[PDB]
């Protein structure tokens, strides 16, 4: 019956997903709304307190964040957390509450067609600081570490692409959709080349990971999950 210590990423950018409210110790955003809606559908109480994770200067390392459940600093983590295979070895995720996977974004009229263009070329590649994309590109795709440039925010994405400091950026589709809604002149090249959605994570063998999956499914089936997306993530200033 004790309050679960739930870690939440202290996002410096793309704060619509989850962030600190107005520099308080309170939190808000898309993932928080999904979690609180889901908890209402759980058949037993889930007392909890949210605990911000990160330096407040840059988006946190999501691998390190999830590891804080494994080592017991957090009882759970709630946020925009990609369900990637290495993390599933050390926590139990819910079923995903939103689709996500890595895509390539570049200037309109780029010759880049997708991640296979990057693998066979020399240009620098941007990624979001703290994203699994960094490890994915180095490890799975064997892209030279020297080519990778960490970027902090959608303004930095537009600047790096415009000034040619990177040829393209690799990041998960939800961040790229928010970027393309704010900054005109860029486009996704190719399909997703990973398919890990976002989920909440609990300790290995936690019953709450399974109970929360049924609750998330309930939200999907009633249309509440779509309405929460609409609340946080539907604004766009871009056609093309
Ligand atoms: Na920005």
């Amino acid at each position: 019956g004790r309050r679960l210590r739930i870690g939440v990423p202290d996002r410096a950018s793309f704060k619509e997903f989850v962030s600190r409210l107005d520099g308080s110790n309170k939190v808000q955003g898309y993932a928080i709304d999904v979690f609180e809606a889901a908890v209402k559908l759980i058949s037993y109480p889930v007392p909890h307190e949210f605990v911000l994770f990160g330096d407040g200067l840059k988006n946190p390392n999501f691998n390190e964040f999830v590891n804080n459940v494994t080592i017991g600093v957090f009882d759970a983590v709630v946020g925009d957390i990609a369900i990637v295979t290495k993390r599933t070895r050390i926590v139990d995720f819910t079923q995903p509450y939103i689709e996500s996977g890595l895509v390539v974004v570049a200037p309109v009229g780029t010759p880049i067609r997708g991640v296979d263009t990057l693998i066979s070329s020399s240009g620098r590649v941007g990624f979001q600081v703290g994203s699994y994309a960094e490890n994915y590109m180095i490890d799975e795709l064997n892209i030279a570490r020297s080519r990778l440039v960490p970027l902090g925010s959608p303004k930095e994405y537009a600047a790096a692409l415009q000034n040619g400091t990177v040829a393209a950026i690799v990041d998960e589709r939800p961040y790229v959709d928010l970027f393309l809604s704010e900054f005109c002149g860029f486009a996704i090249r190719g399909q997703e080349f990973t398919r890990s959605g976002w989920g909440f994570a609990f300790p290995r063998d936690s019953p709450l990971a399974i109970d929360m999956s049924t609750a998330i499914l309930g939200l999907s089936e009633t249309g509440q999950l779509q309405k929460i997306h609409d609340k946080w993530l539907s604004r766009s200033n871009c056609s093309n």
